[PDB]
């Protein structure tokens, strides 16, 4: 049985659907499906509309494999944070914020050891925001998601100034994937797979052109991702997909079980989103000291009050 | 002389008394008188036993200011809005109250800007409310009532998220005054300068270590404050002294006074306070329109049949 409750979102609006999953050794479970049409997902709309026909899609096939881990540790009364360990985020900068100055060092103190940064509209502001971030220590992970080009990306690397380069931790998505393109890329700084995860013929590739896996919980298999991780002698970190709280809970819950198992081969994460939206019910029973997320009260992802006082409509 | 008739205000106890001031000219008029020990007021007992004994407090003093004007009114069949600049006021926001998703997004559509905060209980507790109203994008006053330390406060104001730092539009009272310590908290914030009035040297001072005064119709003298505001090219904000409905129709007649005679200098105001206590005969006459306090019917501050319906006792 699969069972939704809408909801939307509103930036500080989007519209998404929390899922309860029954299964039949009598376990049931709680998930977030929220596509992000604007990255190539298929619409809320057709997504439901095409698990009606028969069809799942891999992101609702995660919200799935999310429900049952939801579930069992409800059966086992548990909640996603035990026996994990715990890990920092990264802060995600918006060039649309005036950096006072001393915020950094606001986010430092507080525990804070990495700024994620988007890269694309304005190489040259972004890279004097670089040089403000590696002034006070931090370390870096830049975004391009896919819109640069091999060219203007080598010329921007090269004249990064000499602080900035060593705590560049990684760089995302730096353009269009290419095989050689990416495997050159690297020797400018180490590379990181995101939305260029599906481009990649794992079964064909003779190595891996990257140094990192970035795996969203809430569209990468997992299992899979490890997997390669492993193959390849790799780094993963593990992100939110600027989705609901339960979608975030869902995410940190299984980047604290990846470092608990894997130790040094994950790096911190980026899971600390459910601020980018304003206060619904379930953000509202989170808290969070300076990069790390808290234990929410509740078993599996928590909000065991909230969920079960929803009423949930027949999907499929 | 002077009379007045006894009320008491009861939360959502306390006590005080209007009054009915009578001069020689024949006029008659009427005023609050409010005392908040709490904030340093001598009490409403003493108070009126000194003025027996002849001397009153400046906040006696006003009463009988502002008895003058809504006097001068009546006569003329006028009411203290009248020839005034309409102003906005702030929503004070309560820590002993839990927000509910969409409602600072709906005091916003109703024409809200501005929240005011009181600071000092807890600062977590309150730095995650101050995080809501900025994902409101509305901006915020913070009232720290001198309860701090120029170190206590220090800390806070960096941490704050690149979002609230830019929408808090002053601090007031960030700690108990002092020339250094408040000229060098003006860089983390603009300071609002309240209950510690009294204690600067006016005629001393090379500068001021303030960007705005907060006026108090219920105990400041106005014009007085004004010109300082004046020889500064300072900022002023009116508020009233979460007193009776007469106090703060009389608050609110000074705020629009003073907005349609130095504009730009005058700052939103923090009047709407009535609905702090349960209703009365006099608050049950107000009503509002968003952040706006409408003219209620009658001359002076109004309640005409109201204030005529009382006994008054003879006091001096
Ligand atoms: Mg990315
Ligand atoms: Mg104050």
């Amino acid at each position: 049985k699969i069972s939704y409750s809408p909801y939307t979102l509103k930036p500080v609006a989007r519209e998404g659907v929390l899922l309860k999953v029954e299964w039949n050794d009598g376990l049931y479970g709680f998930a977030d499906l929220h596509p992000w049409p604007e990255l190539g997902d298929l619409s809320l709309e057709e997504q439901l509309s095409d698990l009606r026909m028969g069809r799942m899609t891999t992101q609702i096939e995660q919200s799935i494999w999310l429900a049952r881990r939801d579930a069992l540790l409800r059966k086992e009364k548990k909640h996603v944070f035990d026996g994990g360990e715990k890990i920092k985020n990264n802060y995600l900068l918006s060039h649309f914020q005036d950096l006072k100055p001393g915020f950094l060092d606001g986010l430092k103190n507080e525990g804070y050891n990495t700024v994620k940064v988007k890269m694309g509209r304005d190489l040259q502001k972004e890279a004097d925001m670089l040089t403000h971030i590696a002034a006070s220590g931090m370390r870096m992970r830049l975004d391009f998601n896919a819109l640069g080009s091999w060219q203007t990306f080598e010329k921007f690397m090269v004249n990064l100034p000499l602080t900035v380069r060593p705590l560049i931790e990684y760089v995302e998505d730096p353009f269009p994937f290419d095989f050689h393109a990416w495997g050159e890329a690297r020797k400018l700084a180490k590379i990181a797979l995101d939305n260029q995860y599906d481009k990649v013929p794992w079964g064909k590739i003779a190595s891996a052109p990257f140094d990192v896996i970035v795996i969203k919980p809430a569209k990468t298999d997992v299992d899979k991702a490890v997997a390669q991780c492993q193959k390849w002698n790799l780094k993963l970190a593990v992100t939110s997909y600027m989705d609901h709280p339960v979608g975030v809970v869902h995410a940190v819950g299984v980047a604290m079980e990846l470092k608990d198992k894997y130790g040094d081969m994950i790096l911190e994460s980026g899971c600390l989103t459910h601020r980018l939206y304003q206060m619904d019910s379930f953000a509202a029973e989170l808290s969070t000291q300076g990069p790390y997320l808290l234990k929410n009260k509740g078993t599996g992802v928590g909000f065991d009050k909230l969920l079960e006082a929803l009423t949930w409509y027949q999907l499929k």
